[PDB]
């Protein structure tokens, strides 16, 4: 994925002349001319001279423009075309980062079109994302990529030598990776004077970026929109006469308190300007959930009562998107071939985000159901109607309880304004917001930056792999530095994962974990899934921890669902293996045909949509492992990586590799039916098992130890998903080993509180094996290749076989 980077930037006079002549021919080309007239309508085009002069005269510049300004497709072109016009065309190598893969591809393909060229193929414009590229010509070129690709590039060339201009787009989004890239770039530019840096924001709050970069020049590009009418939840209900089918810590609590206090009076005044039935329906509305039936009813109204145009729907996540898609397709209206209904979500297959293609006649109407990714520059043609569900998925991090969650939260005003602007690019539009007027007045101006709300482990490994020095020091230099407590927790988890040594340097395991673009506990799990040849069930479990588990509890069926779930557990005493068995049973049912598949899901109360998403994530995980050289195939099911996939002990040991140090000691029950099942933890004292767990009532445990992933605190701490494991799993994959005796007995302690009976020689064996495993992983840093398990005698097989023999007890 580094091929463009490794190219050397070498200006050429002959190429300068040739490109200047290429421009002359383009000026006469009907195709090019037609495209130029489209461009001239964009506000960016009109100030092109001042943008290029600012960039040419200053090393760092900040560009702000709102929706429709055209910065993302235009500014790269302005630089290249200015160089070409000046007879310096070959001196340009322009790289522009995008927040998502689909944006990189879509923008690059659109710019190629506007230049009357195909994308890649040695032409002026192309893209690079992980494992897929259309690369432009070496000199006088534009490359769209992701932030991830730049971070990868910095491992190979930390100077970004051959780049003349780096354009960081959509910076207002404040993604973790953008913030770090920004600090890295700031350090580089001070050292190398020939790099131009251009920072682009879609919102007008960009002064902070200018200050960060030393109060560098700023410039504004006007947005472009036709007028868009906005509707609140009151207006929508009133307009369509909606008939229902039925009937993130302290500063959120503050805002809800204010909402609650202003609620009665808001409602009271609302009865002044709206029908009584509207207010009563609005009053019944659930704030926690987007109402998908309302969205269906609104789409129905638009189609029947309003003018032609495409409809864009914004929903928090995959669950909502697939649910609304099924809901629409279950109505004979939308079954027609005059509707095209397209899901858009970032974790579906690559150009399975299919929404770019020229839509076929407008006798057929496009309905795009998308996440917040449709807010960015993406080609969706002819949108007259935007339905804003009002929510966005956000990660939050409770550092006092060490709990990280993903939830749907209210959009900011900036989000809402971007969604509004999507309806006004073609003709006068309509944007329907599913929040009420009181909610609107209480939205935040902007979202809190990710760096403040997110676990830092993945970022910390990036810092180390890029040799940026001390972790806490670097993080303190970011534009918004994270809290000390988030930093201390992050560094601690990485040491307990054995990713960092006590001196905060990468271990060989850590090097490999840094090469996997997932959280390190997931990375460690899938890595040992690869090394131990468990791949398929381990990837299932990993996907399940990353998104969520497939089970649902329908009303009235609670007791029945719990029994079916425990049935799926069999004797494993594992929530994680329960998901494996569910998943395998589902796949087997799928082969027999869709009746059997739906049947299986109703029998075990499984979400088909969740299962499908888990399956897609598995493929991704395998791709990451293939690129890191730990598997030879992109198939989770590849026979050679699955020889151990039926072995319960081996899979359990891999789950333990991933989830340590989240470890609990069982408090023995002693046939007391009046006492809840509880467990001891290092950090939290005695806690409870969640009722959803297959172990919640278990009296029969074969070992004394659990590992868990999800912890929640309501009136007290509950463990959501846990797996019984043998002490040998903790012994190999856990913390420091110590030996103690007490007379007769040989004792081993792991991280000092995990204490069990075991011969002293086992402790020495394990210390030996850990070091041999380090050396194995060390050798693969420079020469990554999958372990060949068909060659015994190989000494990699010897070491890994010995580890497997140990954790089989
Ligand atoms: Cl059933």
């Amino acid at each position: 994925d580094t091929e463009y980077l490794l190219q050397e930037n070498e200006p050429n006079l002959s190429l300068d002349q040739h490109l200047l002549e290429d421009l002359q021919r383009k000026k006469t080309d009907p195709r090019y001319i037609e495209m130029q007239r489209f461009r001239k309508k964009l506000p960016s085009y009109g100030m092109q001279k001042e943008l290029v002069n600012l960039i040419n005269n200053h090393q760092v510049t900040v560009i702000s423009g709102e929706t429709g300004c055209g910065k993302t497709t235009q500014v790269t072109q302005f630089i290249l075309d200015n160089y070409i016009e000046r007879g310096k065309g070959s001196a340009c190598r322009i790289v522009c980062t995008q927040p998502r893969r689909i944006s990189a591809i879509s923008v690059a393909e659109r710019v190629a079109t506007e230049r009357a060229e195909s994308c890649g193929n040695g032409n002026s414009t192309g893209y690079q994302i992980r494992l897929q590229s259309r690369l432009p010509r070496k000199q006088g070129s534009i490359l769209y990529c992701t932030t991830g690709i730049i971070l990868q590039w910095l491992q190979s060339d930390s100077r970004l030598s051959s780049v003349s201009h780096i354009v960081l787009d959509e910076i207002h989004e404040r993604n973790l990776q953008s913030d770090v890239l920004m600090t890295v770039i700031k350090d580089l530019l001070h050292f190398r004077s020939d790099l131009k840096v251009i920072l682009m924001s879609a919102t007008l709050n960009a002064e902070k970026f200018s200050e960060y970069f030393g109060n560098c020049p700023m410039i504004h590009i006007p947005g472009f929109t036709f007028p868009v009418v906005e509707y609140l939840l009151e207006d929508i209900i009133e307009k369509i006469r909606y008939v229902p089918d039925q009937k993130n810590r302290q500063e959120k609590e503050e805002k809800e308190a204010i909402y609650k206090e202003r609620w009665p009076a808001y409602i009271k005044e609302l009865r002044t300007r709206y029908s009584a039935s509207t207010v009563d329906v609005l009053q019944m509305m659930d704030d926690d959930k987007v109402d998908l039936n309302l969205i269906a009813a609104l789409i129905r109204y638009i189609v029947l009562e309003e003018e032609d145009g495409a409809i864009l729907v914004f929903l928090p996540g995959w669950d909502n998107i697939s649910t609304l898609h099924d809901l629409l397709m279950s109505q004979v209206m939308f079954k027609s071939d005059k509707f095209l209904i397209i899901p858009l979500h970032s974790l579906m297959p690559t150009v399975n985000q299919t929404q770019v293609f020229k839509k076929t006649p407008p006798g057929v109407r496009k309905i795009v159901i998308a996440t917040n990714i449709a807010e960015t520059s993406i080609t969706i043609d002819d949108v007259v109607y935007v339905i804003d569900g009002g929510k966005i998925k956000e990660t939050h991090f409770d550092t006092q309880n060490n709990i990280s969650t993903m939830s749907a939260e209210w959009v900011s005003k900036a989000n809402a304004k971007q969604r509004k602007g999507r309806a006004g690019r073609v003709q006068p539009g309509h944007c329907y917001h599913l929040y009420n007027g009181l909610r609107a007045s209480l939205l935040d101006d902007y979202q809190l930056p990710e760096i403040l709300r997110t676990p830092l482990e993945e970022l910390c490994l990036q810092i180390k792999i890029l040799r940026l020095g001390g972790i806490a020091y670097f993080l303190s230099r970011l534009m918004d530095p994270p809290s000390n407590e988030a930093v201390v927790l992050s560094i601690k988890h990485l040491m307990e994962l054995s990713a960092l040594d006590k001196q905060e340097e990468l271990t060989p395991l850590g090097v490999h974990l840094a090469r996997l673009p997932v959280e390190p506990h997931i990375g460690k799990m899938i890595l040992f899934g690869a090394l131990f040849c468990c791949l398929d069930p381990v990837l299932t479990i990993a996907a399940s921890l990353s998104f969520k588990d497939p089970f649902v509890i329908p009303l009235g069926k609670e007791k029945i669902a719990d029994a079916r779930r425990k049935e799926l557990a069999k004797e494993t005493r594992s929530d994680h293996l329960t998901v494996v068995n569910a998943f395998e049973g589902w796949e087997e049912a799928k082969r027999r045909g869709f009746r059997y598949e739906k049947d299986y899901c109703w029998e075990y109360f499984l979400s088909s949509n969740t299962l499908q998403m888990l399956h897609n994530m598995k493929g991704q995980f395998a791709e990451h492992l293939l690129g890191a050289g730990f598997v030879s195939s992109r198939s989770p099911k590849d026979p050679k990586a699955n020889i151990n996939s039926d072995n319960e002990k081996i899979i359990k040991a891999v789950i333990c590799a991933g989830l340590y140090p989240k470890v609990a000691k069982i408090r023995l029950n002693l046939g007391k039916k009046r006492k809840m099942v509880k467990v001891h933890t290092k950090s939290d004292g005695l806690v409870s098992i969640h009722p959803k767990s297959v172990n919640v009532e278990q009296t029969d445990f074969h070992y004394n130890w659990l590992i868990y992933h999800l912890k929640m605190r309501t009136s007290s701490i509950y463990l959501y998903d846990c797996t019984e494991v043998s002490p040998y799993c903790l012994l190999f994959f856990g913390g420091d080993i110590s030996i103690q005796k007490d007379k007769d007995q040989e004792i081993i302690a792991v991280d000092e509180w995990i204490v069990f009976q075991s011969p002293e020689r086992i402790a020495h064996l394990v210390k030996g094996l850990r070091k041999e495993l380090d050396s194995l992983l060390q050798e693969k840093i420079e020469s990554p290749h999958p372990v060949d398990w068909d060659d015994t005698k190989s000494r990699d097989c010897a070491v890994l076989s010995a580890i497997l023999d140990l954790i089989k007890t």
